[PDB]
């Protein structure tokens, strides 16, 4: 893009794949945002390989950064996005921060994405410490302006559990009730209307007109599933959300369009990729399952509508 | 570039700005090169601003992530760049891994940064703590296939001062002595040929062909100099040089051509900006001056040749 938008995300990185910051900072980037990127986590790579070493950050070690931009008074951006941490603590001083923001920058927009579990195999489990939930839920939610959880996640946020589609946009409600104006679940097992190969993902979104009025949108997408659990996606997801939006703040459907039409895109990449490392009848391994970011850079930069948001 | 190429960058990174690998690794993927970044360090911004603070990696801590990689058997590279560090030891170890894996791959190539100190005012200064020096000096360049040192560097490591043209084709001759068969200087107070408003850079290359006769190739290179003091100049540079000299490995001219170009681009964009965010007569500050990446996406990914390099 042509005007000047900054973005300071906050999450994880890894050495070795897209993931985290990894994930989202290329993206933003080729779409022209200007990115200020703090990390909460070196990791060799992400936890779904089976070893992973690295370091994490404590409040002690965002402060030091923040501060440090905060002394060079170069703490001004347009939008937050914020991601993976383990550290509550960390996590608490993400909204000090963000709220600081807002006060100086009212038309700040902040992204949350509730990083906390996986929704694979059935119902899930988190694969971040406990100690977060509660403060994603109490302090974080409350403060952000569009969230982009998991069926899991956003059963976690909302405290339910879903079953239906309605209990889906029900959650969807809820949540806004928290904060969120924007919302977004990626993804989840209701039955879609075609095929169990394919993923529902639904986006609600409400807005305050200036004679009062709220005008609501809704929209649910079919997207078709990739016979593969990939890591790094929600992220990437976010981050071009994040861009989609911007260019269509009033166009839920729209920039939920090309942003799952990009993801589409990347993901088949690769797989296909993926699967030529591992061979047939063979599956590949996280390693493998990597997302081709830069071999996606073009569709990232200008990704075909492949999926069609129904309007609900 | 549409082969598969890996590249291992070692370097700084700093939340806003770019500069490390934060300068270093857009250039390289949206130029084609998958990248694996590890940060040995994590700031606010670069030290070039009055405050800056933030953290720093030792030599355990890179083992970690180093033994994370390796314990999945994805310590695999083609190329390793190098480049800001503070840590003597974390330097050195860098070394070892980057043995291990000319071991493994005798292929690889081993792009070396020598980052210590800043030519300007006239005779420089260090910018990291001394013990590296000796480490830069005798372990590192020895394994290193491309520098691409500072005059200052440059005469640190070599030990010598340059007082003339000749003076530093005798440095880079040093150099190559060394170990590095490619060696640039990235610039010079040289009395430029026109214009003291012109930086010099140089270029040094030696091959030995299967024949036993060692082709060398030497080019010099008047550049434009801007009314200013960048920081994270050297480090894009290197990883563009790493890039087209993988296109050309026997161009030197050609590669550093490109480069440089770019690199003129990029600054000029840059000191546009930065001056209209100062105001005409009063100086861009460090924080006006970060490099605009984003922006010179296109012009990264295939610069106009604007600097013709003399064939020595
Ligand atoms: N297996 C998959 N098949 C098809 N699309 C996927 C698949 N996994 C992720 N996606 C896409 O990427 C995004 C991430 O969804 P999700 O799995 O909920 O991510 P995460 O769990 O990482 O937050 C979704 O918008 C979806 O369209
Ligand atoms: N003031 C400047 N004017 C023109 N070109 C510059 C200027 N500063 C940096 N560059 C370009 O960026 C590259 C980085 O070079 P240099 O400044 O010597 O390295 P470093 O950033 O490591 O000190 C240079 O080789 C040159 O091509
Ligand atoms: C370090 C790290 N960051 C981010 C993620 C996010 O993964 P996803 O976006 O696919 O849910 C994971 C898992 C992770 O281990
Ligand atoms: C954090 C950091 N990284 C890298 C550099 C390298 O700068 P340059 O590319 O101008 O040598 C500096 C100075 C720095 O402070
Ligand atoms: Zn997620
Ligand atoms: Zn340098």
């Amino acid at each position: 893009m042509e005007e000047e938008c900054r973005v300071l995300s906050i999450q994880s990185h890894v050495v070795r794949g897209y993931v985290g910051n990894r994930a989202a900072t290329f993206p933003l980037q080729v779409l022209g945002f200007e990115v200020d990127a703090v990390n909460s986590v070196q990791f060799s790579n992400h936890t779904g390989y089976s070893h992973w070493k690295g370091q994490v950050l404590n409040s002690d070690e965002l402060q030091e950064l923040y501060d440090g931009l905060k002394l060079n008074h170069v703490n001004q951006y347009d939008y937050v996005l914020t991601g993976y941490t383990r550290d509550k603590s960390f996590l608490a001083m993400v909204v000090d921060i963000v709220q600081e923001l807002k006060q100086q920058n009212p038309r700040l927009v902040y992204v949350c994405d509730p990083v906390m579990g996986d929704q694979r195999n059935g119902e899930g489990a988190m694969y971040v410490p406990d100690d977060l939930l509660p403060v994603y839920r109490e302090k974080v939610v409350p403060v952000a302006d569009i969230i982009t959880p998991n069926q899991f996640e956003a059963e976690l946020l909302t405290g339910r559990k879903i079953h239906s589609q309605e209990e889906a946009l029900e959650v969807m409600d809820m949540l806004h009730s928290m904060g969120p104006d924007t919302v977004v679940i990626t993804s989840s097992n209701l039955l879609s209307p075609r095929g169990s190969d394919y993923l529902m993902a639904l986006g609600s979104q409400r807005t305050r007109a200036p004679d009062g009025s709220v005008v609501t949108q809704r929209i649910r997408m079919e997207m078709h599933k990739v016979d593969a659990v990939f890591v790094g996606t929600g992220d990437l997801f976010a981050a071009m959300l994040l861009a989609w939006t911007h260019k269509h703040p009033n166009n839920l459907k729209v920039a939920c369009e090309k942003t799952v039409s990009a993801m589409h895109h990347v993901l088949q990449r690769t797989i296909k990729c993926a699967k030529a490392k591992s061979g047939e009848g063979v599956k590949p391994s996280p390693a493998q399952l990597e997302l081709r970011m830069v071999q996606s850079k073009k569709d990232i930069e200008s990704p075909e509508i492949v999926v069609q948001a129904t309007v609900l």
